[PDB]
């Protein structure tokens, strides 16, 4: 067998059937004779390739495989890798290297010091020392991406390796099963259960690893049992709980003092599947107030180590949420009461308030819609205004790196063909990965893109206000016609300048058989 | 003085007056109170920011200053840094970091292990240990980028540092002059001159550091004196010699055997300002044939170390080319005869052959035009067909990373307002950095973009043919309307489906007062 | 030819004839069939191997070649590499790797992520992608170590590579000559000469790269011409000037304020071959006082970039010192007057004052002795008390890393068989690399080791006093019998408890035919 044939066998035997890629010359020997049972999803720039693969991996809850061109292709993807690191996305990134006989002279397209290029944004990064090692290296990459805490990995392969003979002993790689599905030992889990059972006023805080594990339903049972309010940890990349369940409290503000104040009076705070905490703004104060103690369940030792407070347990979120939900007592306390519905903001016949856009989406979208957010100034309103009943219903760039949602929404729609994906993306953010639109057109992946056009980088105007910063350049982005960009890449395009046109455009998009972009004129901040 | 005021003083005193940027929240404290004598050039994605700055630095022959947002912004620019490394471009890349009080908890937008992110594509990468160190660190970055061999550098600055008090001793940084303008000592330079004077059949090979040094005219005098043919080193990122001078031979093929065969019978080959050599294709054979010896003058120790043959001298290209051109004897041999003009390829009334496009550009463009190439399958024809008399007339992505020429052509046009820039870019390559078009529209930088539309990644079809590789996916890019993309970003757009329309479109673009994009329908390979 | 035969041919053709090593199993395929024209110098621990090679390279002014065992052997040498980085020592460090078929599984003795292990203490670090690349990689290592600014390099080689067939084109590597012997261009050098000629009160400051370049005599001519006082830059690893020449001023204190005060009233300060400056203690103040400007000539861009003041020129120290010494005018000012001799410290019939030891060494050692210092509390007195007329007469660990002088003194003595080496080493410092003594015994390298025994880490007691730090543990080192350690490793040993015994012991050591260790009882601080 060749290294090529052994490698595609390993991939298929490990459940991989799709290559997300932008091809180049060092990759043609890998991509030739492409197997008939695989599919190749082309995107036109590598931030788009990786973002599509990342949405697909997060929604499918399985690793996604990427092929990029040498150093420049890998480099164009590194902002996308920053988000994938923070979302624990299981991405297997491969890149082609020059032929081994050409690496010493540093021929054009040599990836110099290749394994160092994507650091520190990968769990494992490697270039094999010989051709016959490639299948074993690929096996290491698959399992490094897939074991808890999941995350991106990188493998560089000289182009001459693929046609060499494989080691016949590589067959032992094909069916390896590697598990990190673990939970706290019995004795210590009993101590934790008794602490939860004994709390007088527990609170629960959930992060994105809950949605990744599909632990959402177990966390609903846990919160119902403990009769406890549930918040989503700050800077949330996913939604871990039904947002109209009576226990739901919403998204935590990303500030130290704000969070300790919110938790004041709760004696035990159980955090599951989140860093403690992904703060953002400067908001100094106490980490926790007197009388509150915190216990964190995390799948990531790096999260456990850096929490400034609380106890921690490093374990699989699926296994721990299931065990806690089935072991805790049913408290006799009253179930929390549901938050009230948000109010309708006054809306005239002109430009749209963001609040109106989300209320209208909530009114018209199917109950199993999946939303993506890259409308940076409107996140609080989006979290209040969209009823997300089901798992896998929300994604937001986990490292704050713009250029995620447009491509990721195409990958999510590919992963979930029966759930309507609706990406709500600011006019600024839409540009970072605009060419991803072409992949939705070419493959007919029916994502709906809602572009919130207010002419400016609104969140930066907000942060500049907080800092009291004057005379900052570069904050305005006038003069972009999103209908024309959609036409450029083959996507049907609509414009909504008022509420009547928003409703009409959404009814048309929801009825369409392909991807649709709607440019919405929103109010300037 | 604050760190902010001291830093902008250092920049202005070191000749920096322009910030190329895409802003973010960790950078607002740097960008506030932006000085009235500086300009800020916004681009919508960071590969575009860096590419614009890189074209500006290469054409201006001085460092360019960039400001990006944390890890994700820096990561989105890393393919652009791969080209800047290979072109020795003096780029000062700064990125904002979280406030120092928030870095430990890894708050959102913390750039983790920041100085390692852009490695190995930078000469120096650093985050200061305190606020007061920032001006000194910035001074180190300026000089590291600017000293031979020039190249990109990286500095990460916590956002809280800018408002702190500066060290009053920082004033000693402002007027430092650092020189690497050096040449080989007298005794050894005399030995080299005598070897050149004594050669029976010398050849000269020039690389991009000649154009960077503006050593082109000195190299013409040197070649006239020695009566020697002149080639451009393979994979050429710049043009170092007038392409219709009688000594000019053209671009070397990027193969080991091809180059030794070309040099056969030349007793001494003097390479100036190039790696030895930036080969690309697999073309095994002899590095040099019997009877040829090679001497390399390079500004980069890494180039001298990795050459597989020849002697080398590590020195400034400007100083060495000037000294050699003024010291060598006038040989009594006959001056080489000029290459003949290329032939006209037969052209019907349909889609354009690339050869027709370059002949027409050559006929109609001003004699001081500047060209950019990212039409990967047509490079040989472009080098034969365009008469480039002047320095600074050609750029091509030095690491082969697509997404360079569209933004770089805007930076070059900003650097050279009186020279018409014409970027010739394939339909595939045009997508990587398509949003750069918006910066040309917003600032009215009158670059002309010629998009060669043949529907496919043509160079990859070529390389697949060489490899005899069948069933490769992802090679076609149908369905892109470049006129609509230009409209999307505010650039006037024309289409040329035949030669009559090409001539008309070029006459209109050449007469226009702003940037123009022409979509040219070219023949499919 | 095999890779083994081609590599030893490359080494011999590049002037390498000695391997400093501690062998291991991954290195046996390199070391077998060891060529009869090479010598192998064994040391018992890798800090000793590297220190011996470093003294040999610094004294011979040529690269030295080292072979170490995998990761653990390389790791044991990393404190020695820290000194070699700071002294710009041209060291070629090679380490054996597992066979390529065993690297993936991480067999015992695999050097994981090998090229990253010695960073940041090396100029270049690499593992080749195939066996046939090894000779080319070795060529890169030789030239990277040898080009200005010289320094250590690292190459890792899988053990199976040595018996593979070499590429016949590797012969082009054997005779490559690479030069960095460069100086500032004529026009700018004339500007610098005119500034020196015009100065009213110039001062000269010299660093270790002057001694490395053997530029000492040219710097004496330069100082005589300019009639200028000469200081040695602080934290001096070498001696660049005759210490009883009338212009000599001594070692600069390593403090910011102390140095600006020393230079006050000097209008132009020319620094050659030093960082600006290797300060140590906290001594805040002005970098330079009003009226003094500084010009630095350095072979190291990293030094030029980080100087907090002055202009800089990056060039070869030998070439620049020769050009300046031959171009400057003979000033009509009076030649500086020689510093007076140091005073005799009162000495009773008991334990020795360090001052007495250095005066006695100066009285009895030959005029061409070479000294090494690792007696950390006595450096100021050593620099006042030893007349060092000749180049290559002093070495002190350039990064402050103890364990350098004992092994380095053996390498220096091997490099300079006709110059008596005398290492003056504190009782604390002597332990770090004590096993190096065995190499002096086995090869009969007649270094004299003078151990200053005061029972304590004296310099740390001093620094603790400056900090006013009380209750610091670990400062005393009682209970070491250095005569017994010397016996353990086969070196003749003497003890001196008073001045009479010091004189007798030195007369015996100076007359001996092999290495001698003298334990001197010195006064406690
Ligand atoms: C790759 C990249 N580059 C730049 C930034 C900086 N940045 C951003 C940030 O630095 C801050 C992000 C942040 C921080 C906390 C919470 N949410 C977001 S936001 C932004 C403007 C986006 O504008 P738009 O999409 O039109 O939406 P709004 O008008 O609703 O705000 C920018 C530019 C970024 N986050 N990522
Ligand atoms: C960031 C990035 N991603 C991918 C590649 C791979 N690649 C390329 C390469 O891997 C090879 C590049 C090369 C190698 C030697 C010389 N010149 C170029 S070329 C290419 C197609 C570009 O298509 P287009 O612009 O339409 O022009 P042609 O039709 O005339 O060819 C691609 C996609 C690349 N070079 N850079
Ligand atoms: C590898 C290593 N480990 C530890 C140190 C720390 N250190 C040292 C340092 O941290 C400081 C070094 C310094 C700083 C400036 C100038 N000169 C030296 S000195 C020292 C004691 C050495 O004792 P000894 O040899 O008996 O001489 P003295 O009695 O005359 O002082 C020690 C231990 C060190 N420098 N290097
Ligand atoms: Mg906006
Ligand atoms: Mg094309
Ligand atoms: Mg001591």
């Amino acid at each position: 067998a060749s290294v090529h044939g052994t490698t595609y066998e390993l991939l298929r035997r490990q459940g991989i059937d799709t290559v997300f890629g932008n091809p180049g010359s060092n990759e043609l020997p890998f991509l030739k004779d492409f197997p008939e049972d695989f599919r190749y999803i082309l995107a036109l720039q590598e931030a788009c390739v990786v973002g599509i693969a990342d949405g697909y991996a997060q929604a499918s809850r399985k690793p996604a495989f990427i092929n990029l061109h040498s150093a420049a292709g890998t480099g164009n993807a590194m902002g996308a890798l920053s988000n994938a690191w923070n979302s624990h996305s299981p991405l297997i990134v491969t890149a082609g290297q020059q032929t081994r006989a050409m690496i010493g002279v540093e021929a054009l397209l040599t990836n110099v010091d290749a394994a160092n290029l994507p650091r520190p944004l990968v769990k494992w990064s490697y270039e094999p020392a010989s051709a016959a090692e490639v299948p074993h290296a690929m096996s290491r990459a698959i399992h490094m991406a897939s074991m808890a805490p999941q995350g991106p990995v990188y493998l560089s392969v000289p182009y001459d390796d693929w046609d060499k003979d494989a080691d016949p002993q590589s067959h032992h790689l094909f069916d390896r099963h590697v598990s990190s599905s673990v939970r706290l030992n019995d004795q210590d889990l009993d101590i934790l259960v008794k602490a939860l059972n004994s709390a007088s006023n527990p609170a629960i805080v959930l992060g994105p690893d809950v949605d990744a594990a599909n632990a959402n339903a177990d966390c609903v049972m846990l919160a119902e049992r403990l009769k406890a309010p549930v918040w989503v940890a700050p800077s949330a990349p996913r939604c871990p709980f039904p947002t109209r369940h009576p226990c739901f409290r919403g998204l935590m503000p990303a500030g130290i003092a704000a969070i300790s104040q919110l938790l004041e009076g709760h004696d035990v705070v159980l955090v599951i599947g989140a860093p403690v905490f992904r703060y953002h703004q400067y908001d100094p104060g106490q980490y926790l107030k007197p009388g509150t103690r915190l216990i964190s369940v995390t799948c990531d030792p790096l999260e456990a180590a850096r929490a400034p407070m609380g106890d921690a347990i490093v374990a699989d979120i699926g296994a721990m949420a299931s065990a806690l939900a089935n072991l805790v007592e049913e408290s006799s306390r009253q179930l929390p009461t549901a938050a009230p519905e948000p109010a309708k903001v006054d809306q005239d016949a002109g430009r749209l308030h963001p609040e109106t856009v989300f209320d209208t989406l909530n009114d018209m979208a199917p109950e199993n819609a999946i939303y993506l957010n890259e409308s940076t100034s409107t996140t609080a309103q989006m979290w209040q205004r969209l009823n997300m009943r089901n798992p896998g219903s929300y994604y937001f760039c986990a490292a704050g790196g713009l250029g995620f949602a447009l491509p990721a929404a195409i990958g999510v729609q590919l992963a979930e063909p029966e759930r309507q994906v609706i990406a709500v993306i600011g006019d600024g953010s839409a540009n970072y990965s605009i060419s991803a639109l072409w992949t939705a057109a070419q493959y007919n992946i029916p994502t709906i893109f809602v572009i919130m056009n207010n002419g400016t980088y609104g969140a930066l105007r907000w942060f500049a206000g907080v800092l009291e910063a004057e005379n900052v350049p570069g904050l305005d982005v006038p003069g972009i016609d999103f209908r024309a960009l959609a036409k450029g890449y083959g996507v049907q395009a609509l414009k909504a300048d008022n509420l009547e046109q928003l409703k009409g455009s959404l009814q048309e998009a929801l009825s369409a058989k392909g991807p649709v972009l709607i440019e919405v004129s929103t109010v300037s901040p």
